[PDB]
């Protein structure tokens, strides 16, 4: 029903209408305002205009609303059931997508289940991101004197929750994105690294050094690298960090250049290898005349030289001549 | 019967005193000397004391003296018959040193045995190195009137002749030396080359290129090598005169070298080899420097380059390089 601007009104608990009057008033009574509300301790209630709402502030008691006209006799009182009364203890097995929770009787949750995935405002509660939770928030209440201690109220959750709105569910631990195997934003129980469906990519990791382009890899992308807008690293290739014998690594024992970058290698093997590499500082000394680099053990850089159709190879280092 | 003063002699044929003197003659009269001597083809006379004695030279025709009295009647002579005419024949086996022949009766010989080996001097001849010769010259004699013919003797050698002493045995041809299968002096009939059984050797050919000097060749000596006693080559060995590869020619198409002497040379093939024979001139041309010399296609002299320890090959070119 609504409130209309003549009458009186006020809360009951029992409609017994004693000699006097309404016996089981909550309230005093109250004329109308267009925006009235009216008060007790196991509701509020408003009208707007124009219309007659409420909020049940505990639910143990049952409450009837009283109305009674401004001028008519006390014994004539009306009451239309607000909500009913009953006690004690529940159960609300909360949606796919329950989310903000807000216990009954001033009463604190107690939080049983899977892992953290909760935000507490006094007796309110929140379910941050719960995605793959199960558990059973039951709003208690605990008497200092005896230590007995009381639940109004469970909220039950036995399958775990699908995924939902704003949840983030993929986090940076060091510098690689991983997985969020269970809950969202902030809930984060990480899983497995992410892996390299696409993209447009920023950066590749290989070895412990990074790279943009293409140029020299055994092919691109490769290793583990990270989009542009993103944070993180996301697998590709685990590609051996070792081109046939001359691995590459942070650590000695020359430089070559690969791409645009730096680079430490170190040679495994002393057989006839490529050097994966092109090489870092080309140092010259017409009658015979001659570039060269350093190497390793047996180790060839391209390209061969035109002159001799082949690398050429004293056994650190290797040459390219030209005679006039 | 005995030669006076008072006559004249001479010696018939036949006892044939015909119209106009005697018809037999084989001489002309000879008037009385105290030494008086006769002579013809048959025999040969002499008077010693005014008897008389003769020594016939062959037998075949029967022979008179005719004796015709200085003043007398030409056909009035008178004959003695000094001996008869048989005909008969002989046969003769020449000694293993039977060296000169001489037919009889002013009869030609024909020859019928191996070979060229005689010089025909009229009815006399001669037989110079008839080494293993066998056969049988004949004096044979013709006669115009009867168109018969013949012999008087045979000489026989049915065994062939073994070399002796005075007889060369062995021809120079090119400056091959070569045997003579028979034959000594100008009747060799050469044969084979001389295979070389041991000696001091002043110069080998091998190949068409003269060298003196055990270096540079499979061993020493090879091919076919000529003594110092000699005049030219007895074969040894025949090497193939073309050597992994690469074969060595008169004409074209570089030039190596072996011992001292010069060689010309042609490829016979292009996959990898060995030459072998060091080179001729090496061209060189401070930072690195590069004594150099041409070669055949992929075809490699000793030594290789100590510093690149290999062979170092552009294309036609060997090189070898200096970094001091
Ligand atoms: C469960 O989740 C939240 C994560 O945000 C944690 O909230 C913090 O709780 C500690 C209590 O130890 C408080 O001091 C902070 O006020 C909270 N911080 C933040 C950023 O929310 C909560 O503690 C977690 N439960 C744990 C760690 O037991
Ligand atoms: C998880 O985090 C994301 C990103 O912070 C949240 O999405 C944003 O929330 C703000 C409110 O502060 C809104 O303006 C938008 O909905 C999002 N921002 C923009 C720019 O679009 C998301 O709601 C979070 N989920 C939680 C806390 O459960
Ligand atoms: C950065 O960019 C990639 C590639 O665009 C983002 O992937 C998008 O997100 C959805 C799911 O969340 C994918 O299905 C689509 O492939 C992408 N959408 C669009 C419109 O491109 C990725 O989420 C972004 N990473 C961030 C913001 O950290
Ligand atoms: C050795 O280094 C020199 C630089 O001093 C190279 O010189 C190049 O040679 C060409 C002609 O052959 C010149 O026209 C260019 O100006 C040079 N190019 C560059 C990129 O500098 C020489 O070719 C080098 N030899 C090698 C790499 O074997
Ligand atoms: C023995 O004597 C004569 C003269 O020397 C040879 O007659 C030769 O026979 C060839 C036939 O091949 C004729 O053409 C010539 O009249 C002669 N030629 C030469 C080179 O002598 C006879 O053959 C001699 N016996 C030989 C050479 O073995
Ligand atoms: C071949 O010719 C030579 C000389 O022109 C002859 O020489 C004689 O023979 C011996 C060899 O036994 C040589 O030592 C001497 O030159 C000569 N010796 C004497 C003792 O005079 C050789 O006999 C000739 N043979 C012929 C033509 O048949
Ligand atoms: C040059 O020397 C050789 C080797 O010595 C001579 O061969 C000799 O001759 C006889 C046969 O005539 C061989 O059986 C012997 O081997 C050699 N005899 C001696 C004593 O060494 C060859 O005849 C000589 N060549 C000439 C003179 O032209
Ligand atoms: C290139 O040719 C010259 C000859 O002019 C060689 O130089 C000689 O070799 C030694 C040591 O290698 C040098 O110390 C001398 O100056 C030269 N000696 C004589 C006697 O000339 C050079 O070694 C040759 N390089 C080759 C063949 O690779």
């Amino acid at each position: 029903l609504d409130c209309k601007p003549e009458f009186s009104y006020a809360i009951a608990k029992d409609e017994r209408i004693g000699q006097l009057g309404a016996e089981g008033l909550t309230t005093t009574w109250k004329e109308y305002s267009p925006g009235m509300k009216l008060e007790d301790t196991m509701v509020i209630a408003w009208c707007e205009d124009g219309k007659l709402m409420y909020l049940q502030r505990c639910t143990r008691e049952t409450r009837y609303l009283a109305i009674l006209h401004t001028r008519a006799l006390p014994t004539s009182v009306v009451f239309k059931k607000l909500f009913d009364g009953r006690k004690q203890e529940d159960v609300v097995e909360m949606d796919d997508n329950f989310e903000f929770g807000l216990c009954p009787c001033d009463a604190k949750p107690i939080v049983r289940g899977k892992f953290n995935t909760t935000l507490l405002n006094g007796p309110a509660f929140q379910m941050v991101c719960p995605i793959g939770w199960t558990g059973t928030v039951s709003c208690t209440s605990f008497n200092m004197d005896t230590l007995a201690t009381t639940v109004v109220r469970t909220y039950r959750r036995s399958k775990p929750f699908p995924h939902r709105q704003g949840c983030i569910t993929q986090k940076n631990l060091g510098e690689d994105l991983h997985n969020c195997i269970l809950g969202g934003n902030w809930t984060c129980v990480p899983g497995d690294q992410l892996l390299y469906k696409g993209g447009s990519i920023e950066s590749c990791k290989w070895c412990g050094y990074q790279f943009k382009e293409s140029e020299g890899l055994p092919h691109y992308p490769i290793g583990k690298c990270k989009l542009e807008n993103e944070t993180g690293y996301r697998l590709v290739d685990s590609t051996s960090c070792n081109r046939e014998g001359v691995a590459i690594v942070p650590q000695g024992t020359l430089k070559c250049k690969i791409g645009k970058t730096t680079v430490q290698v170190i040679a495994m093997d002393t057989k006839l290898g490529p050097m994966p590499c092109r090489p870092y500082e080309i140092i010259s000394s017409t009658a015979c005349t001659f570039n060269y680099t350093k190497t390793l053990k047996n180790k060839y850089f391209e390209p061969r030289d035109s002159y001799f159709q082949q690398y050429m190879l004293k056994g650190e280092y290797q040459y390219w001549f030209d005679l006039e």
